[PDB]
Formats: C-alpha cells, structure tokens, sequence
C-alpha cells in the first residue's frame, strides 16, 4: 500500500509528482487511520468511481484522505457530502439559480472587473505579484457579487478560505475558520431576509423554501469554492504559459481554457474519494464494500489512452474535453461555466493588456501550494515592458 502521493519535481512545477504517475491504474493505499483503500490513477476507472450509484459520498461510510475535516452526519445544506437523494434537493435548487442567463447577464460585469485590475497594475507599473493584483482579487469580488457579499471584508474571507482548504492545518485551526465564517454568513442571512436582492443568495431566499441555516452553508460552500479555483488558475495557469510561451499565440482556441484546466488539474490531491457500497470491479482489481477509493486527478488528466501528447501543454489540441478537472456525475463542479467565463476573460485580457508579460524572478524561485487542495503558486512576481 503507498501513502497518497505528495512531492512535486523540482524544475516540473505543472507535472504531477513523479510517484503518483508510476503507479499502476489502481493500486493499494494507506489512510492516515489506518484504513487501506485504493487510489485511482487511470482515467476510465477515475470516471467510474465518479459516476457509479455503487459509491458513496457521505462522511460515515468514508476514510478520510486527510485526517482534518472542514465541515460543521451531513447539516442541513453541507450538500457536498451527501449522496443522492438528499444531495438532489439542493443540486436542483443551485442548478436552478447557475443559469444561462444569471451567467450571461454577469460576464460584463466579469469584464469590467478584470478590466479594472488591469489598470491598476498600470498604474502601480512593473513589477507586481500577480497573485495579489490580480489572480486573488478578481474571482473573489466576482463571488461576492455573485452572493451579495460585501467585498469590503474579502481580507478575511480570503485568510479563512485558505484554512478551509488547507491540507496543512490542525482540526482546531480549520473548526475556527469554519466557525467565523459561519457566523459572519449567518447575519448576512439575517439581513437578506429583510431586503430582497436578485443575487444567488438572495434568489435562493425568494425562490425556495431553506431554511437561515441550510443557506448559510450553501453560501459558505460557494464562497469557498469561489476564492479558492479560479484564483489559483489564474496565477498557475499564467505560470504555465509565460513557461510555455509559444501557447500564447493559443490562447483564442475554444477548447484552451479546457486545456489549461486538464493540464494543470489543480484540485490535485485524492480528490474526488468516495466509499463502495457494495464490491465493484476497477480495472485489475476488486474494491470491497467498504473501501475507500480516491482518484489522482493530476494523472488521470495525462492518461495517454485518452490523450495524445498528454504531457505537452497544447492549447489548440483537439481531445481537451474528455479532461475531468472538475470531477463528473453528481458532484461535477457546480461553477464550471461561471469558472470558465472568469478564466477565458482573465487569460485573454492579461495578455492582450501586457503581451510583453514576463516573471520577474527565476522559475525555480516560484512557490506552490503543495499543502493546499487547491494547488497553485503562492505569489508569481511579474514585469512587462512599461
Ligand atoms: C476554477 C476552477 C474550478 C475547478 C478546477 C473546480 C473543481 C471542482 C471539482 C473537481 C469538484 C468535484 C469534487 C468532488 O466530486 O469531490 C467540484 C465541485 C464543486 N465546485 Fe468546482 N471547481 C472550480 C470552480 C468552482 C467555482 C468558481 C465554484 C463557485 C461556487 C465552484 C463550486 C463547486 C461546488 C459548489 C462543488 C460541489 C458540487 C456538489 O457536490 O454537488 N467550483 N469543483
Ligand atoms: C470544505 C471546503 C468546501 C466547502 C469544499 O468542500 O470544497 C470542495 C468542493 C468545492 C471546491 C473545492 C476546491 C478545492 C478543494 C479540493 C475543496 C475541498 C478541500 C478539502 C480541504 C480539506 O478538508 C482536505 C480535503 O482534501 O479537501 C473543494
């Protein structure tokens, strides 16, 4: 049994650690508890584990991949760890408030936002972390507005996300984070029941019968996700083209987001893991009732059975959507299309805005999220011609 795999190579800072991509398509791994399960590389057997009924989602029947657990039996409204049918009421309710049109109506605003920090890096000049200026503050003032959350506070948000998607963090640390998030939400509940706004949140309180706590944890499930996906695309994703440079040229291809997205595959840690219900069958080898089983999505997205070249970055390939970056079946990413929008204006008007975009230090010198489920760079210091 390995122990999930962890170390990134130094010099190939977008490539999943070499000891997971070794790894046979199933193999036996060790849990921090004790439990040995299975960890899922290959990208046929990672879809079924993420599709099939026979596998569960809910914390009781699951060993965790990582002993710390972010979460207040599943609260009413934490749907991320249910299965169906309770997962079904609130999926429907969420699919029902991401529309085309609350997507299409929000993408000037997306453009003006991205806009705006853009000029403010022309303003400050040369050189700026990119993490700071841009990467971080965009997707979170686009959620907040999504919610109807005050921007004024991001500074706290973004320390508390943090800790929630830490692998690095004690119970205590991550109980704490949780809790001031919590409360912080649970007023702004409060508030919104009192004044109607036709935001998410405030949608939700019109349209739907949940209850103040049930949409104070859907709120602060999307407030996390939307401070912690996007803001690491942008800033390893630029990362990646600035080392990738004749991709750029690339970057109005309709499938290079997606391509971005397989390569970088930045929810890169066990992740998604679900428990068997029953004995299911995975390429070799036979999963138990029981097992936990979790999926290396960083190889899964390099599976040369699915890809051609799947190691070069190659942002007009023609296969990028057969990638599972944002999971599959019934918990596939909630935000994906709005994730997809903030990234296409990001990436695009970046680089038409500084074409002569460069790092402003060595490659080596950049720092990643190793310890973070989130993966990215934690700071990306950038210059350009002036
Ligand atoms: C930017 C890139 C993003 C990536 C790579 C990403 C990736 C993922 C993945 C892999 C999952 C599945 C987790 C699992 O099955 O265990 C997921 C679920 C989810 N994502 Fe995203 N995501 C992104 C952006 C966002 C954004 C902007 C939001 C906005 C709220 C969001 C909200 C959610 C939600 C709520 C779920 C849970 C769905 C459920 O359990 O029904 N994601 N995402
Ligand atoms: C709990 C945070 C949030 C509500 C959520 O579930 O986000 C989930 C679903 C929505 C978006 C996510 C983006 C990044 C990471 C993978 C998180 C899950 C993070 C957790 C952190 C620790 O508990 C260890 C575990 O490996 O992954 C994921």
């Amino acid at each position: 049994p390995v122990t999930l795999p962890t170390g990134r190579a130094v010099g190939y800072p977008f490539d999943p650690p070499p000891d997971l991509v070794k790894l046979p398509p199933v193999s036996p791994m060790r849990f921090p508890d004790g439990h040995i399960g299975w960890l899922v590389t290959s990208h046929a057997a990672a879809r079924t584990v993420m599709i099939d009924p026979r596998f569960s989602n809910r914390p009781e029947h699951k060993h965790p991949v990582f002993s710390v657990i972010p979460r207040p039996a599943p609260a009413p409204g934490w749907f991320t760890n249910m299965d169906a049918p309770e997962h079904t009421r609130y999926r429907r309710m969420l699919i029902s408030q991401f529309t085309v049109r609350r997507i299409k109506e929000l993408e000037p605003r997306i453009v003006r936002i991205t806009e705006d920090h853009l000029d403010a890096m022309a303003k400050a000049g040369p050189p700026v972390d990119l993490v700071q200026a841009f990467a971080l503050p965009v997707p979170s003032l686009v959620i907040c507005e999504l919610l109807g959350v005050s921007y004024a506070d991001h500074a706290f948000f973004q320390e508390q996300t943090t800790i929630m998607v830490s692998v690095d963090k004690t119970q205590d640390e991550v109980t704490t984070a949780l809790g001031k998030l919590t409360r912080y939400i649970a007023e702004l509940v409060a508030t919104k029941r009192l004044s109607p706004k036709d935001d998410l949140l405030g949608s939700l309180i019109t349209d739907t019968d949940l209850t103040d706590e049930e949409l104070t944890n859907i709120a602060l499930i999307l407030l996390v996700a939307g401070h912690e996906t996007t803001a690491n695309m942008l800033g390893l994703g630029t990362f990646a083209l600035l080392q990738h440079p004749e991709q750029i040229a690339n970057l109005d291809s309709p499938d290079a987001v997606e391509e971005l997205l397989r390569y970088l595959s930045i929810v890169h840690l066990g992740t998604p893991n679900r428990a068997a219900l029953e004995d299911v069958e995975l390429e070799g080898q036979m999963i138990r009732k029981g097992d936990t089983v979790a999926i290396g999505l960083p190889a899964v997205n390099r599976d040369p059975k699915v890809f051609d070249e799947p190691d070069i970055l190659q942002l007009d390939r023609v296969d990028a959507r057969k990638h599972a970056a944002f999971g599959g079946g019934i918990h596939q990413c909630l935000g994906q299309q709005l994730a997809r929008v903030e990234m296409r204006i990001g990436f695009t008007r970046l680089f038409a805005r500084f074409p002569s975009l460069r790092l402003a230090v060595p490659a080596e010198e950049i720092k990643l999220r190793e310890k973070s489920a989130a993966y990215g760079v934690w700071a990306l210091p950038v210059a350009w011609d002036a």
